[PDB]
């Protein structure tokens, strides 16, 4: 059956559409399988599935229904566009405390619609939240700033947090893993777990975090900076999640405001990030999106693009998220995902279809991590505009020649040198660890500065 | 930096693996990007990836670290084949009651090796789970079993469960979705929640909760047959799950027991899985998978399959999942989908590559749904090969021509017709409810039936 | 929760967002639950803000729960009729810790899709900082209406 007439409505216009702030809008690049309806009809037949209807018309049907239908406003099929105006009144509300939940955007949005037999493919690629529904999304309760207090930096433009990751991935005991945090500390701010690290059988959870707590009092008291570390607390059971939030920053006390929390958000889910965000809103919230390449790559044709991820993680509450390297890492990224960072930054930011204003939410940090090092980190920066971030380098710290600390520092003077607009490879004449860097990396030095040596040794 | 000297072991044999019960292993279809390494480079830098490793060699590493690497034991490059053995000791646990925790696995397994940059693609198809660690999941507390006993069936082979969604999806307030679901009820057994319906402004949960408990209390006393209703609960919030709850079973009352609870645990996560499998074990957790098909379908080159879904979902706790109709409904799905089935409800199964034992884990049902109606049905059963579950038709029960109740028996007649072996066509004749589907559907009569006029 | 907040719920720039017009429903004490709603009701159809008297409460003549859901009723009226939100600050001090977590989880699940136009009033003078604290940490998300009621006693000038 054809279902355009109820659940297509061309003649609407975006404008009004945004203006009457009745309506989620959603952008999609979709595709009809061969043999069934045409764009238009498997477009409206995308808008039934995903709202109030099915393949067949149903007795129940009555007057409020049609009033809710979420409505294709938009199409060009040329270029596989299809736009779709979602009543805000479909989306699920808590009994408790009438605030909004990702998991019904998600259920409507990007649901049932991805197993529909007649679409052959469908991702979304950009969303409108307005304000109605906006102000009911938790937003960011931790930002940058309280990271940037705890270090004594300004508040506001407080600069660039130098990270790792303590690699190998898992493997360390608790006492080599705590020495390992203890060297980067000496030159770096942040150190976070892998993904994966927890309570292992050879890796204790309460023996890493106690031995990590002891780490960082001596690294403190060496240097006399403050110094931040991220662990993991995902879990499956709720009540997890809390027993190792609680445990570390008990165990941390006075420093338990050095410390956010890591959710591995996309492949635990909105539920874990809540967890984290609603139990300890005082504490970052560090969400590490592993997992997400399997619907954002570009290579992928379904789910939603890295974009929508990051923008969907800033109504849900993150403090930070990993938004990739944007070409400059080993990851999948592209220099155009610089867009994505604004989105998640500031109050007022365009999309690739959608302008957003953020009504005063909270931004949520971009997390830049994934085969940097000192070398491509100035090219980094100029692609994106700023170094209000946190980068963590795993292989570009402790696979620097003379170690972990000099690493860090590598990483410091990088930032640095492209803050004040000098030549990477003059500058590090004057700056011995960042010199050092081009040694430890050479590859990457020869690529990205090609006559290096000559000047430099 | 070529890591598949210390990430690749080809010389190691699967049935030994097996045989040692240390390690799980995953089996992928992979593709490497062009202009990086090779096949078993690419596969040793995966694995790598996917436990202990980075792109450079640390300083850092010991000699334990060695110990807890993954390893590739197996490739077939013509076949895009990847096999990867990941020692148990990888594996996170929770600190308060030591068991095991799918995240960890999905982190690990199918996490940021998603998003390598010398990777073009890798999809796992199937996983092997030895004793060790499987018996540390929780695995599902209620069954089929406990549903046969609430609506008087053998507890052994107590047969097929008639379902259905109250369309439309959302819209209907809290009294016409009551009705209609009375209506359902005087020729069916069991309604689900639509995947989005919960707590929206025109339909509050509260007031659909009591109507519903109203017409399930009605609908019981006119029958003389018990009723069952599967409600969602999903929240990002984990109490708001627990409220929901909550404030179900006290109102359904001495009809708690009849009440599942539905969690989009695709969408919402494992958390949520594990807060309804957890707080309420003692109802039946129906995992609805809405969203699946980003990385499911076979169009996606990426994440997992619906089988590694299914046989997750079963290690989660889910009572239930849906499994799709296997080709026969309006949903992507395949013939070959009956193996998810089998993976999911027996002690022990064949899937693509690994053999499972479940060592007398309880079985996860497969619950039917997409697009079915009467006349699809008996197909769907003789590829299947039993009909021991759950179905739901939407538009099958409520777009009959007679209404929501006849569309029921057409449902129960259809299996009653598959069971007994009849030709449908001759078995509508004696059967008026199913005859009516014939009418009802007739786009579906020409196709499957073409001369039953 | 700032402000910024009560702005962005009446539709206001959350920069600048301006004037909050609000009152006191008086009498203090006294009115029943349906007398107290109606001048709520009243006030809003030119007023932004309603704030409970210091000592409004679970009176025995004025219970909470009903108090609670005849406000929540004159709100979604006022919105309807004016087309613009409507906020309310309600009085949930007590001794008891879960007294106010009680009264607090009562008005937000009543309030329903009107929950973010609620704000919690603490006497935090008299009561004391653990009350304070116990909205500030239970309710986040809700405005901290810090009301000073005795305050007087050591703040006055006359005092040294
Ligand atoms: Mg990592
Ligand atoms: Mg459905």
């Amino acid at each position: 059956m054809d279902q355009s007439n109820r659940y297509a409505n061309l003649n609407l216009k975006e404008s009004e559409l945004i203006a009457g702030g009745r309506h989620v809008l959603c952008a999609y690049i979709m595709k009809p399988k061969a043999g069934f309806g045409n764009f238009i009809q498997t477009a409206a037949h995308f808008a039934a599935e995903s709202s109030t209807g099915t393949n067949v018309e149903v007795s129940t049907t009555d007057d409020f229904t049609r009033g809710v239908d979420a409505l294709v406003y938009e199409v060009d099929e040329a270029n596989s566009l299809m736009k779709i105006a979602y009543p805000i009144e479909l989306f699920d509300r808590n009994v408790i405390d009438g605030r909004a939940m990702i998991a019904s955007f998600l259920t409507l949005t990007i649901g049932n619609n991805q197993g529909m037999g007649d679409v052959e493919y469908a991702k979304m690629y950009d969303f409108y939240v307005p304000p109605a529904y906006l102000k009911l999304f938790d937003g960011p309760s931790t930002t940058i700033k309280d990271l940037w207090r705890v270090l004594g930096r300004p508040v506001i433009n407080g600069g660039f947090i130098v990270g790792t990751i303590i690699k190998p991935k898992l493997g360390l005991r608790p006492q080599p893993f705590a020495n390992a945090c203890y060297d980067f500390w000496l030159g770096g701010d942040f150190i976070k777990n892998d993904e994966p690290q927890g309570n292992q059988v050879f890796a204790p959870f309460k023996d890493t975090v106690r031995a990590v707590a002891d780490a960082m009092r001596r690294a403190q008291d060496k240097t006399g900076e403050a110094k931040l570390f991220s662990f993991n607390i995902t879990a499956d059971d709720h009540y997890e999640m809390l027993a190792r939030g609680e445990f570390i920053l008990e165990t941390f006390a006075d420093n338990a405001d050095h410390i956010a929390f890591l959710v591995d958000g996309y492949v635990a889910g909105p539920a874990a990030v809540t967890t984290a965000r609603r139990a300890f809103p005082k504490q970052y919230l560090h969400y590490h999106r592993a997992g997400h390449g399997a619907v954002t790559s570009p290579q992928s044709k379904r789910g939603y693009t890295a974009f929508v991820l990051s923008k969907m993680a800033r109504l849900q509450g993150a403090s930070g998220i990993h938004t990739g390297t944007m070409g400059f890492g080993k990851m999948e990224g592209e220099a155009a995902d610089r867009a994505i960072a604004y989105m998640i930054t500031e109050d007022a930011a365009d999309g690739p279809y959608f302008h957003q204003e953020w009504l005063g939410m909270n931004p949520t940090t971009p997390i830049i991590s994934g085969g940097m090092n000192a070398l491509r980190m100035p090219g980094f920066f100029d692609n994106l505009g700023h170094s209000n971030l946190i980068m963590t380098a795993g292989g570009g710290a402790f696979g620097h020649v003379d170690g972990g600390a000099a690493g860090a520092k590598s990483l410091r003077q990088a930032e640095q040198c492209w803050k004040q607009g000098a030549d990477p490879v003059e500058f590090a004449k004057d700056h011995r660890e960042f010199a050092r860097a081009f040694e430890s990396f050479p590859q990457d030095a020869d690529k990205l500065y090609p006559n290096w040596r000559a000047k430099l040794k």
